């Protein structure tokens, strides 16, 4: 077709979901909120990935949404754009 995702193993959300086994303690976004955004655990810090436009979202701060988060620094990506 005429959108690809940058890691198509991610386009599952119980794949992203899985990803997050080791997300650290002092992370506060939940896997749930971050894997239902599109977004993946990286393995590094708090460092997440979109598996539809590949955007990476690190160092979260209180008050920081998923989504709005994804959707600010990501606006154009087909995942925040067919949501
Ligand atoms: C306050 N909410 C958090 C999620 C946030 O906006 N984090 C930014 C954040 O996640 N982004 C998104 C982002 C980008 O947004 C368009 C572009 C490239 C990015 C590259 C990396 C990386 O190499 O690891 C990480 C993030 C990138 C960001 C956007 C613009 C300027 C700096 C950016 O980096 C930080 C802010 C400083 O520490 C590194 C992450
Ligand atoms: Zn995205």
């Amino acid at each position: 077709g005429t959108i690809y995702p940058r890691n198509p193993a991610m386009y599952s959300e119980e794949a992203r979901l899985k990803s997050f086994q080791n997300w650290p303690d002092y992370a506060h976004l939940t896997p749930r909120e971050l894997a239902s955004a599109g977004l993946y655990y990286t393995g590094i810090g708090d460092q997440v990935q979109c598996f539809a436009c590949g955007g990476k979202l690190k160092n979260w701060e209180p008050g920081d949404r998923a989504w709005s988060e994804h959707r600010r620094h990501f606006p154009n990506c087909f995942f925040v754009l067919g949501r």
